[PDB]
Parts: C-alpha cells; structure tokens; sequence
C-alpha cells in the first residue's frame, strides 16, 4: 500500500497519494487504470491515478464510491502561472461542495454548478501557498461515465476562471474527516 506522500507512475499511469493525517489513510495501486482507498477518521487526503500532465482530455471511469461521511469522487488536478486545484465533481457523501456560483456547464450527459473558491496557507504543488480552487460539480451524483475535461476548462475560462500551465490531472478520491473506502477504474 501507499500510505505516505508520494507521486510516480504504477503501470503506465501516473498517480499521486497526499495527506496531512499520515496513517489515517491507506491507498492500494491496481492494474491498469486501477486504484482503491481505504480510510478511518482521516483528517484531509486526495489520491488517484491518471497523468502527469493535464490538459483537454477526455476521461472515462468507474468506481465503488458509497462514502458515509464527507468525501468527492472528482477529477482533480493543478495548474502553474497561475496556481490553480481544480475539480470536477462526479459524486460526493455528506457535503456537496459549493462556492461562489459562476453558472452550468452541460456536458457529458449531465448538467454541472461551475463554483470558485480560495484556500489560503494551503498545501500546494508549489508548498504553502494561497491559490483559487475551481470547481464543476455535478447537479446529481454519478459513480461511472465521461468526462470531456476540455468542456469543463473552457466554461470556466469563458467565465474568467483562468488557468494557467497544466501540471498533473488525476481521477481522485479526496476524503475529509471521514471513514471509507473507493475503488477506481480508468478506463
Ligand atoms: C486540494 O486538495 C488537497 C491539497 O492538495 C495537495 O497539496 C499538496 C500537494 O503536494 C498534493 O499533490 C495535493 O494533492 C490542497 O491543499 C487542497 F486545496
């Protein structure tokens, strides 16, 4: 298992594995596309496999996600030159994440909420630092599909969300203050 912070690449797929609650969190490299998660009253993690560079992609994916507590089932990644965490929100537990509301996008036979948010003093790929989070968040769960990441990152940009040098993109699995587990398939 992974079970500290770490990037590299496991059968072809990149992957990346964080969290600031070390031993609360335990994430199992499958083949292919493959991943799984398993947590216990976790403080914060995101984890997934996909690539180590981002950009129009489309994403095709499945997943056992049937959290009890606060978790995202989300495409996830980062940009540079601007900072950016960008999501795009497949299902969720508890907590459906919300933000500034910005508008819809449709796509990939749903209907997504484009949010924006801040963390600040926030672990980054760039270390401690204060960054935009953007958000599509689906307007109902779903746990496989598409997702024509392009779509997303241009309504986002149409709406003045803009994003800069695309460094990893992965299908992730974040959970907080939870217990849990997922198993993911890139297709
Ligand atoms: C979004 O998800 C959690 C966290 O992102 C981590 O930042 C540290 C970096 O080394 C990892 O690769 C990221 O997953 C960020 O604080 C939050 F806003």
């Amino acid at each position: 298992a992974v079970t500290s912070n770490q990037t590299g690449y496991h059968d072809g797929y990149f992957y990346s594995f964080w969290t600031d609650a070390p031993g609360t969190v335990s994430m199992e490299l499958g083949p292919g596309g493959n991943y799984s998660t398993s947590w216990r009253n976790t403080g914060n993690f995101v984890a997934g496999k996909g690539w180590a560079t981002g950009g129009r992609r489309t994403v095709t994916y499945s997943a056992s996600f049937n959290p009890s507590g606060n978790a995202y089932l989300t495409l996830y990644g980062w940009t540079r030159n601007p900072l950016v965490e960008y999501y795009i929100v497949e299902s969720w537990g508890t907590y459906r994440p919300t933000g500034t509301y910005m508008g819809t996008v449709t796509t990939d036979g749903g209907t997504y909420d484009i949010y924006k948010t801040t963390r600040y003093n926030a672990p980054s790929i760039e270390g401690t630092r204060t960054f935009d989070q953007y958000w599509s968040v689906r307007q109902s769960k779903r746990t496989s599909g598409t997702i024509t990441a392009g779509n997303h990152f241009d309504a986002w940009a149409r709406h003045g969300m803009h994003l800069g040098t695309h460094d990893y993109m992965i299908m992730a699995t974040e959970g907080y203050q939870s217990s849990g587990s997922s198993n993911v398939t890139l297709g």
